[PDB]
């Protein structure tokens, strides 16, 4: 119940300063020639950093409205690092220059709206151009050959293992077992995947790594509400007596029954899952259906006869393996029997033939067809010790999360290229109305070169040369551009130096669109 | 037991900084081409901010007067929105000028009583125009038309479904049941509605969002007083016992059986259910009798022969689904006998033919009827997620909202065109006696202008200029104003722009009795 | 070189607490019942002050603004002074009174050029219902009873001279001889007037009474510039020979000669007497003509066969007695022989009967025979003593002012009945166009009433309920109003209280400008 | 205190009041609308109990309150 107001210049001057020192502070590891960070943790002695994402959430400056800037800064660069992976930093910087360009133009007196309104209009015609020029990854060699420059280089093994399961599957899935000295060979097994994770963090010990530690675990289904322990203490009580895995699936529990356990005996003594159920109510039974058939082949609900208070190990399914996760879960290894899943999968064939069945019902049924057919694409990584093990599960997450970025958009010259031909061949053509969105478009046309600037000037030679060999010499060469990494203008596709379209069309859009919101606020209030 | 005094100019002062900066800040969201606000939580990251209200209730300034003149501001800001819903910024705006009017005129020695009657009689005077010039809304046609628009057009099938459940019924309610996959599809079902939500803010886990958490649920009627457990006990333990829903009607309750339940065992055994029983004594038993009649058919009451101690699910009243939020109860699907609810009915319908029947009980009767046979118009959301669903039930209640006061009230040009027409076309036929009236007739003559300047600077065109435009080009044409959207002359009616009478005059009304009784305090006192 | 500037607001602020301050401490003497004030001189010991020009003049404020508000105030006053010799307290009040209105309404937001339009509007009004309502001064009998009352009535000697006088000339001098024993007798001499003092300050010893040391004085004409001591020393060498007393007439002199006979030896040798020749050039020359006629027979010109270096105590100019102060010069008992200018007159009244006469000639000699065949009316003082004779010619100088005045004018009511009159009858007929002019209307008639209020004030009585009764009680009698002296509600024409129309006139006309012109002013600049 | 709250100017209408209407008692002044008429017909009224005990009262607090020379508070 305290606040104090800052209005119009002085609050946008403050949201200036905060993110432009948030920006200036992340930027300085932006390139191959990047450069390191210092952090310490609270106990112990410092570590090192040399990524972007790390600096950027571990910032938080003096001022209130700086640090409310830094943290909506912190904000955008997270949901981008959550959607692509990468690119963080060159979102940042490109955020960063476009609303400094934009208050600065607003203090001379120029329209925000417009202004807005060209930056957008400049924005799509970028992405649009982009998109056009951009290259198609198809073929298994080229295949390999991104997922090769993706993972350093170096993970031969890493890549060949990344082609084949792609050319298996198209779902894919990284797991860890214990030491696993085995030569990290792959596999095909059929089974399940959707995306809920735990409703609390406290499930999972191994959060940091999210490690597998259920092996033929239990399941339970279930699609009622469930709120008390009269018809679910048997089951965790016979799990425990068994010393056996297993989930729960519950619309909204506030773990009762989980304080009472822990407060009896505090943990060590049962492994609790709790994911929420999912939403589509009438695709909800189909896929509560579709886990029974391939697990359990019984669900819970007192709709049906089942009877809701028969708790037993008799009818209660089981997999090979499972491996949930805060946002995903990953089935595999259904232990159901073959025979009635082909009969079921033949009589689901056989109304395909129907055309009086339902678009909607078509669609759900096609769907399933197209992720249960196919199979969960897994592979068993190999190593030495826990370390290795884990430093190679962490690189091969990595390098897939790279390949499927590259494999749904399209790969573009990295170190900042793209970006530049874009802003050359692009922005040339479009013609504004009014003369506030020309301004808008020309600031665009500045902002966009700022993350090839700062790769270029990391390593120490001049932006401003570079830039202007690239834009002007070498404009109809779309790859041509500048190797911050031996400083010589070579093609970054055969030098490998890539940057997907995902990530870079996602960051320039979320750092646009901050930018122009941020520009657009007279008034911010802070607390005492 | 600490105060300090600020008289007369001081005080007044110290209330017009206040209120201008709270208006100010307010009003930087005022228009379709409104400004960002930057909030912050207490737990987390910041937030963003588009609308009034939450900006208006999160201010809070550094001195103590200027806080108390934001918290009265709040209050009335408040007010207006639970009144209509919308209007909060345009209502600020113009309760800050005539303050500021005032003020500035009692310091140049002018009578504040003579003041203060002028304002309210050339209030009286533009309120009364307003009403004059307005139209109705009646058709179908435009019927689905002002939904649509309201819906920011888009929303065809919610226009539709607006005019439907229009054309059906008219008291109307929203409820939301799971993922509800269907198409949005309405119903016709008898119900009953009154305006009493529980008297704890603790009975409602999902308080922020009132979801619909009761399935067949059963119903207590009672009329006594109720504050001992000596009597309740059997029906909750019960209810708890087959886990079915259940609802309490006491006088005054303190929830002394609650608290021992949740010290027995914490929050996730029972669903309470405190709802304060209503007033007007033989209307309450008339309409006891009828929520009996519709769903239980057996009331308690010491006086009837009922006994106080028979608390059994043997004639505890059910419905198909009720809904009870924290200010009003929606109840539908009586599971009551419809023989015999015809046979009543017919009955009361006999009752009417007698000449001698009481005047008050015949109008009690009567709206009874009205209320009784037209049925509770129920529409059955839709979606796809729980978050896509919530979100078209929020469009959807304030659609139906505004919709409801478009037809109870009337429409009007929004964007403050009308309130430029209603200054220039009604005060000066206004022939005050003394001086100081003519002096607050100028006052609101100047101050109403405010919005719409407020409106047309937002977008960033000069106000003076549009607003001389409007007033003297086009003082004929009522419907023709600004449109800030594109900024072309146009008519709102044909543009889709509105504002409800309603909404309109309720903030007018509400910033001139605040700003008057503001500008009428010499005195005024604050806390350490 | 070196300033700061004011802006707006804060300057009118300064000028109005200035000129507040000022006119709060001269208020203090207004009215019978005034206050005294306290005056300490340079060297010796303070002083007692009860009138309103020097405590007027002899204050200067802190800041440099107020100080400079202080000193237009002080301008203005000086100004009323000289013209009409009273009335300074009244309208520095109401100069106070309108500004303050003026700047209070300004902050309000009234544009100051319709306030200043009505208030002129509304003082031109009041001033013709004063000018239609006044009396006429023409009877000798109500001639001799506006004397007595001008000079406090105890001067019954004095109101018969005043009357005499006033029935026998209409120009009137008052001089003072050395003791003058006599009994104030009055005779009528044949003299000349006119209004040109000396260029120096230096050129009389008492310049603080003007004392007449000039017995049979030689004069001196000359029509041409005077710039060298070639043809001047042999007059004034032979007039100190003779130690005759000399006067000099040149258009322009530097003294020279002056600062050589005071080096030679210091004042004590010679009375050095230097007047500008006056303009109208035709005129000048009949003027030169007509005094050499009366005293002289000789002027002195180049173009005239008159030798420019003839400088001879022969043909110069004598008279009677002359008085010659730094306003005015009077000039009594021509020496000229009569034969001659009955002659001449003779001869001008015969030119008379020329219908082919100049207009312009015409009327210049009937002027002429106007301001000569009347005779100056010279007032010989009496008195025993020096200090006694000169409190005598102050006390008859400032009656025969005061009469000057009331017969030039008309008498009004004194103690500000007639401006509640005029207040009260006038301004009610007034119809302005727009709101502002009304708004000064009301500015005006409010601060009318100003001086009525400090006088009623200043003597005890409450002010409010003497200004109500004058105003509604006795509207219709003009001469009814409050006698500050005792307390009773008695006409000032039998009391004998009376206020000149023409000091009040021009007091209201002076304020009502400097107030207006002061409320116009929004920069000023001072002096480091 | 009351004349001057609506606007008008104290000293004129308790001048008026108490000189113009002193044989008059029901006669005054009328704060609600500004014209001398008697509080009996348009209604205004005051209980002389209410008004003799407030009187009372003041004046005793009034005259006890100045004398007392001495005075003390604590921290």
């Amino acid at each position: 119940a305290h606040k104090e107001l800052k209005f119009g210049v002085e609050g946008r001057a403050a949201l200036l300063n905060g993110v432009e020192t948030l920006a200036k502070a992340v930027a300085t590891t932006l390139g191959p020639k990047g450069r390191n960070v210092l952090i310490e943790s609270t106990f112990g002695s410092p570590k090192i950093t040399k990524d972007g994402v790390t600096v950027a959430k571990a910032i938080s400056l003096k001022d209130k409205f700086e640090n409310l800037g830094a943290k909506l800064l912190a904000e955008v660069a997270s949901k981008t690092n959550e959607v692509a992976g990468d690119g963080t930093t060159t979102a940042t910087v490109l955020a960063r220059a476009i609303f400094s360009e934009m208050v600065k133009n607003v203090a001379a007196g120029c329209n925000p709206m417009d202004l807005r309104r060209g930056i957008q209009a400049a924005v799509d015609a970028v992405v649009e151009y982009l998109q056009q020029n951009k290259r198609d990854i198809t073929t298994s060699a080229e295949i390999a050959q991104v997922a090769t420059i993706s993972a350093n280089g170096d993970q031969h093994i890493g890549k060949l293992i990344a082609s084949a399961m792609e050319k298996v599957g198209k779902e894919g899935v990284i797991t860890v077992k214990e030491g696993k000295t085995l030569q990290d060979e792959l596999e095909v097994t059929e089974g399940m995947r959707f995306d809920r994770g735990f409703v609390s963090p406290y499930f999972i010990t191994d959060a940091k790594a999210q490690k597998v530690e259920f092996e033929k675990p239990l399941i339970l289904l279930s699609e009622q509400k469930i709120s008390a322990a009269t018809d679910i203490i048997p089951a965790l009580e016979i799990s425990h007596k068994m010393r056996r895995p297993l989930v729960i699936i519950a619309e909204d529990i506030d773990g009762e029954a989980l304080a009472v356990c822990i407060l009896n005996k505090l943990r060590g003594q049962l492994e609790v899952a709790a994911v929420k159920a999912p939403g589509f109510g009438d695709n909800r039974k189909s896929i509560l259906g579709d886990i029974a058939v391939l697990t359990n082949g019984t669900v819970f609900t007192n709709e049906l006869d089942v009877k809701l208070e028969k708790v037993t190990p008799d009818m209660l399914g089981s997999t090979g393996s499972i491996t949930i996760t805060k946002e995903d879960t990953i089935i595999l290894n259904g232990d159901g029997s073959k025979d009635a899943i082909a009969q079921r999968c033949e009589q689901i064939r056989g109304a395909m033939n129907d055309p009086s069945t339902s678009e909607y019902e078509k669609e759900k049924l096609q769907e399933r067809l197209a992720k249960l057919s196919g199979g969960v694409a897994v592979i068993k990584v190999g190593g030495s010790s826990e370390v290795e093990v884990g430093e190679k599960k962490d690189r091969f997450v990595d390098a897939l999360n790279a390949t499927r970025a590259a494999v749904e958009e399209g790969i573009l010259p990295g170190g900042g290229t793209a970006l530049i031909k874009a802003s050359v061949n692009a922005l040339n053509n479009l013609k504004p109305a009014n003369f506030d969105q020309q301004l808008g478009v020309n600031i665009i046309k500045n902002a966009i070169t700022r993350p090839a600037r700062m790769i270029v000037e990391n390593a120490g030679l001049e932006g401003s040369v570079v830039i202007g060999k690239i834009s002007d010499e070498y404009a109809a060469d779309f790859n041509k551009g500048f190797n911050s990494a031996t400083g010589e203008y070579v093609d970054m596709i055969q030098a490998g130096i890539l940057d997907p379209l995902k990530v870079v069309r996602t960051g320039l859009i979320d750092a646009s669109g901050v930018a122009s919101l941020l520009g657009t606020t007279e008034v911010a209030i802070v607390e005492a």
